[PDB]
């Protein structure tokens, strides 16, 4: 099973200038809990944005060019990325925009954080057809002293 996990600001913005400009510790904790001990697939731009391997996960990087770091697994196509994960129950695709576009048709589950923040950005999460997805979990949180915007965690499953 393939799942996508992402955090979206208003208008589905996910990034600006290869960065995420907000800081929401509760969302990073949600990301860690839902990805730990699973393989994570990311594109090369997101690998450069993160800047180091994510511990406790098999890190698979999609790039057309040879890898430059043997602490992670480099693959050259979607099918190779999937095969490199092996026979696991759940593969997590962690972006960025172009990678989400390629895996969305193959995904059964979306883990989305909706952040109430207006962000100039240059990368968006793909348009997804709402009729194809059922919301199976949602949890709203107001802003607090650690998290400066309100946010909504949602899990959607393909119908
Ligand atoms: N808010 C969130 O949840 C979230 C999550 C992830 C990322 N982001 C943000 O998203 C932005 C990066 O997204 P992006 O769309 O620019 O880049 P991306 O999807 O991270 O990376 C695209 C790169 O991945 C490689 N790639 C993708 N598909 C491939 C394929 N089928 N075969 C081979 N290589 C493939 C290519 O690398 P080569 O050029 O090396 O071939 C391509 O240029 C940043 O702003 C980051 O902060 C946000
Ligand atoms: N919901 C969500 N939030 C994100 O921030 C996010 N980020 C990415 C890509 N970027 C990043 C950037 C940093 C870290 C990171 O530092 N993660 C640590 C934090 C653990 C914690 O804060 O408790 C990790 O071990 O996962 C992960 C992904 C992909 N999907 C996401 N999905
Ligand atoms: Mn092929
Ligand atoms: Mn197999
Ligand atoms: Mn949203
Ligand atoms: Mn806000």
């Amino acid at each position: 099973m393939i799942s996508l996990i992402a955090a979206l600001a208003v208008d589905r913005v996910i990034g600006m200038e290869n960065a995420m400009p907000w800081n929401l510790p509760a969302d990073l904790a949600w990301f860690k809990r839902n990805t730990l001990n699973k393989p994570v697939i990311m594109g090369r731009h997101t690998w450069e944005s993160i800047g180091r391997p994510l511990p406790g996960r098999k890190n698979i990087i999609l790039s057309s060019q040879p890898g430059t770091d043997d602490r992670v697994t480099w693959v050259k196509s979607v099918d190779e990325a999937i095969a490199a994960c092996g026979d696991v129950p759940e593969i997590m695709v962690i972006g960025g925009g172009r990678v989400y576009e390629q895996f969305l048709p193959k995904a059964q589950k979306l883990y989305l954080t909706h952040i109430d923040a207006e962000v100039e950005g240059d990368t968006h999460f793909p348009d997804y057809e709402p009729d194809d997805w059922e919301s199976v979990f949602s949890e709203f949180h107001d802003a607090d002293a650690q998290n400066s915007h309100s946010y909504c965690f949602e899990i959607l499953e393909r119908r």
